[PDB]
């Protein structure tokens, strides 16, 4: 690679980064986007107020404030639910290691609450709020109600780096390595400026997934983030190896790989930085589907991408990755749903399945209401779109468990309920190909009638390519497809993939049988599961 390569493609101009001029040619449309006008400056220099004052009608008469709402405001959370919401929005979150407060679960149900049949909320597979039904006129409003109860929407989507990821058991785990929360909360800090806005990594060529390990489980999901931080000592040292380019689309899905890289404790932030900076600075603008870091890390080799980040280190240090780390590659994951004890004695969490990650206002408010009566009004979110709610004194257990809220949301449901993981689909995503999470519940439901089964088979159902909900990690996954019925006639489908394994000995599955018809899925799962998991028929 010559050393023109290497040359930063982007500038530092007005307190925002843009591409240089000579690197503007052969951009795909959204750089276009990006060029035309800094998102950034929605938010900023709050553009977003007179842009909300517009009807959507005349937005959609000119390009500039259609990108405005259509990929812009993603800079703000904000996506427009173009083809199957008209002018209304879902807004995504920071919610740093997935946790929550009950007046801020109470805040979101109140804004959700307003827009009746068209609002609801949902648990992300990054153990982050969205919440739907949003229209342009009250975002002004709803970003000060945000602020308000400490958090940010800042930079959730588009070309930025996503929700912080981490330990659900951070803290209070008797068995944790690390409590990732610190860390977590700082690289969301640094991500969204303190809640201001950060220029300097707003402006990337592609989204960027971080994750801080802290479990042996490995909760985390390491294996498929831009940049996985695990725990290891170096040289009597306690800090992190880092693995880097995770990421799944609909054209390639790859693991993380070793940067040969280990940085303290103290240098979490500075690393995720260069990283950032050599992406942004150096990455790819074309064809979208080739604009993933994993693609840069391919073209300069894994060691002249470490060079890159270790010159943004400060005095320029990037230490090589230590022996081993002190992630035990003897562990079983274990169930978080349920009655467990914490580390502080006297101390208990409870972990509550919501079905498909779905919840309406009223049930935000019980589950804000449980935390305060129960817990320290601490609400946690999990990867699999379900809940842990922390700090519940052991005693209090029994009157708990005959709340009537848990039947609904419920700390012991059937197995297969318990690993099931399902995206938006069809209801409010415009790419979906299939309805998703009614369809999964309704599916999963017929197929535990049929068997019974000790092993916790995982079954992701996602909407179509973009596999947001991870069929890749998945025991079984379903991605949707369209196809064809006995009659010819067009039908929902799945493509069935099998193989993915999840913890320290990951492995991505693969496409094991294409095109089934949705309504022929529950005898096609229930032999699966027989022949392949262990179950017994009922
Ligand atoms: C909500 C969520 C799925 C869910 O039900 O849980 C989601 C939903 C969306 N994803 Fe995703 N993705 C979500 C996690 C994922 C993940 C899983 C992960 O992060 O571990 C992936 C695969 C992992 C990865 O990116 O490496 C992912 C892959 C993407 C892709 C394909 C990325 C690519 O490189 O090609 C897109 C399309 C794109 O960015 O070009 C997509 C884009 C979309 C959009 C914004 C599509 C569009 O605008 O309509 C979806 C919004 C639908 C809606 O209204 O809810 N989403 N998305 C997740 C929100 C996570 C969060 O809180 O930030
Ligand atoms: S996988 Fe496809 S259908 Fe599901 S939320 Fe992502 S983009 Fe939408
Ligand atoms: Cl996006
Ligand atoms: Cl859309
Ligand atoms: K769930």
């Amino acid at each position: 690679v010559a050393a023109e390569r290497l040359e930063p493609r982007v500038e530092e101009k007005d307190g925002y980064w843009i591409l240089k001029e000579q690197f503007r040619k052969g951009i795909n449309p959204q750089e276009k986007v990006k060029i035309e006008k800094e998102p950034m400056k929605l938010f900023m220099e709050n553009g977003i107020e007179e842009l909300a004052k517009i009807p959507i009608e005349e937005i959609d008469q000119s390009k500039l404030t259609k990108d405005d709402i259509d990929v812009r405001l993603k800079w703000l959370g904000l996506f427009h639910r173009r083809k199957n919401q008209y002018g209304r929005f879902m807004m995504r979150l920071k919610l740093p290691n997935g946790v929550t407060t009950s007046a801020q679960t109470r805040y979101l149900a109140s804004v959700i609450r307003k827009y009746g049949k068209e609002g609801c909320a949902d648990i992300t597979t990054r153990q982050n709020w969205q919440i739907r039904g949003v229209v342009l006129p009250d975002v002004p409003e709803i970003l000060k109600g945000l602020a308000e109860v400490g958090l940010t929407s800042l930079q959730s989507g588009m070309d930025n780096v996503r929700n912080p990821v981490g330990n659900p058991l951070a803290g209070i785990d008797p068995e944790e390595i690390v409590d990732t929360r610190p860390y977590t909360n700082l690289l969301s800090q640094f991500i969204t400026g303190n809640s201001r806005g950060n220029p300097a990594v707003s402006n990337l060529p592609r989204k960027w997934n971080p994750c801080v390990v802290g479990s042996h489980d490995l909760y985390e999901h390491p294996h498929i983030n831009d940049l996985a931080y695990m725990p290891a000592t170096k040289d009597g040292r306690f800090g992190f190896n880092l693995l880097v380019g995770g990421f799944f689309s609909a054209k390639r899905c790859d693991e993380a790989i070793p940067l040969d890289a280990w940085v303290p404790a103290d240098d979490v932030v500075p690393v995720c930085r260069a990283i950032l900076e050599a992406f942004r600075d150096l990455g790819f603008r074309g064809n979208r589907q080739k604009c993933r870091m994993m693609w840069l890390i391919d073209e300069l080799g894994v060691e002249g991408f470490r060079a890159e980040v270790e010159k943004r280190m400060p005095q320029q240090q990037l230490e090589r990755a230590s022996p081993e780390d002190l992630v035990q590659k003897q562990w079983e994951r274990r169930d978080y749903l349920g009655v467990h004890p914490q580390k502080q004695e006297g101390y208990s969490f409870i972990g509550l399945h919501i079905p498909v990650g779905r919840v309406q206002a009223d049930d935000m408010d019980e589950l804000a209401r449980l935390a305060d009566e129960y817990g320290s009004g601490e609400i946690r979110l999990t990867v699999e779109q379900n809940i842990i709610i922390p700090n519940i004194e052991t005693s209090k257990i029994e009157a708990l468990l005959k709340e009537p809220v848990l039947s609904t949301f419920s700390p012991d449901p059937p197995i297969l309920m318990k690993g099931l993981v399902a995206c938006t689909g069809n209801q409010f995503c415009g790419k979906a190909i299939i309805e998703t999470k009614a369809r999964s519940l309704k599916i999963t439901e017929e197929v535990q009638r049929q068997v019974s089964l000790t092993k916790p088979v995982r079954m992701h159902w996602t909407g179509c390519p973009n596999t947001c909900a991870q069929v890749q990690v998945a025991d079984i996954g379903f991605m949707g497809c369209l196809t064809r019925d006995k009659n010819g006639k067009t039908v929902e489908g799945a493509d069935v993939f099998l193989g993915g394994r999840i913890g320290s000995d990951s492995h991505l599955g693969e496409v094991y049988k294409k095109a089934v018809p949705c309504d022929d899925l529950v005898p096609l799962v229930v032999d699966l599961l027989v022949n392949n998991f262990g179950a017994v028929p009922r």
